[PDB]
């Protein structure tokens, strides 16, 4: 109870950007994304509003995390509690109050746990490169953005498993294509898209009489869902220094992993992946710069000003890798 209480008091912090995942993940005894979705659905009331019977939800949140792999150093639970628990920050922006229903709410938030579930701790390209099967099943586009929807949905299938039970028809078909959109633009390779149609949206943008998005249509509430789970995606580097620095220890770890894989059957070392020739200073500065700024930058204009304090660390961050350099 002691380490119950420790953990408690540790998930109060659910509301918060720079939440202590880390220790979450080990007081929780390797159970983050269980208990951080737990928390989160508490705390929006969602069990209520769709009739999940919390044992469902139990059971499925720990087949789901024990389907992302223990041995995987970024893409693996804590990567997806800490993904479920940004977008649950996200959502809760004051210019977005009201804004979307409790089916996208919960569409948003499910998206997000399910986003990587299943990762081997490789790309696309390696798989596509390399022959795999799972490049071979769907046929080299968005193969593990496919791959992880897949097995999202199908753990709902096993014994005590649906949390979407009680929902109508109409609601499971519109919830299941809201998730399917967002995951796939999980994918790197629409990045570029995305952000050009985030920034349309941005230099067309209209609010109501209270000053909150006015979203009249799918395409435009799905694009901001999309851009949302995405932002929460790349949150690394807006977080807190100390955090960022764990992350980017655990993607170059999964990076020159793959890498060694790819010097053992002799093919091409892909970009930062050489642990014998690899800045891992210069490629965050570079991240940052040419990805996760130019993203963020225009996040917090659709929002503005609620993103001010995440973009000033942001770009606090920048400055510290970049110190690092010279
Ligand atoms: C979805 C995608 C961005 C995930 C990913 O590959 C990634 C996540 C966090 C990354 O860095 C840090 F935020 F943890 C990251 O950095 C690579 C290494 C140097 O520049 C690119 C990459
Ligand atoms: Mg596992
Ligand atoms: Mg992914
Ligand atoms: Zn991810």
């Amino acid at each position: 109870t002691e380490q119950e209480d420790v953990l408690a008091k540790e998930l109060e912090d659910v509301n918060k950007w720079g939440l202590h995942v880390f220790r979450i993940a080990e007081l929780s005894g390797n159970r983050p994304l269980t208990v951080i979705m737990h928390t989160i659905f508490q705390e929006r009331d969602l069990l209520k509003t769709f009739k999940i019977p919390v044992d469902t939800l139990i059971t499925y949140l720990m087949t789901l995390e024990d389907h992302y792999h223990a041995d995987v150093a970024y893409h693996n639970n804590i990567h997806a509690a800490d993904v479920v628990q940004s977008t649950h920050v996200l959502l809760s922006t004051p210019a977005l109050e009201a804004v979307f229903t409790d089916l996208e709410i919960l569409a948003a938030i499910f998206a997000s746990a399910i986003h990587d579930v299943d990762h081997p701790g490789v790309s696309n390209q390696f798989l596509i490169n390399t022959n795999s099967e799972l490049a071979l099943m769907y046929n080299d586009s968005s193969v593990l953005e496919n791959h992880h929807l897949a097995v999202g949905f199908k753990l709902l299938q096993e014994e005590n498993c649906d949390i979407f039970q009680n929902l109508t028809k109409k609601q499971r078909q519109s919830l299941r294509k809201m998730v399917i959109d967002i995951v796939l633009a999980t994918d790197m390779s629409k990045h570029m898209n995305l952000l050009a149609d985030l920034k349309t949206m941005v230099e067309t943008k209209k609010v109501t009489s209270s000053g909150v998005l006015l979203l009249d249509n799918y395409s435009d509430r799905i694009q901001v869902l999309q851009n949302m789970v995405h932002c929460a995606d790349l949150s690394n580097p807006t977080k807190p220094l100390q955090l960022y620095r764990q992350w980017t220890d655990r993607i170059m770890e999964e990076f020159f992993r793959q890498g060694d894989r790819e010097r053992e059957r002799g093919m091409e070392i892909s970009p930062m992946c050489d642990k014998h020739n690899a800045s891992v200073e210069k490629s965050q500065v570079g991240f940052i710069d040419y990805i996760v700024h130019p993203l963020w930058e225009t996040w917090a204009d659709l929002v503005h000003p609620d993103a001010q304090d995440i973009l000033d660390t942001l770009e606090d961050n920048r400055e510290w890798y970049q110190s690092t350099i010279p």
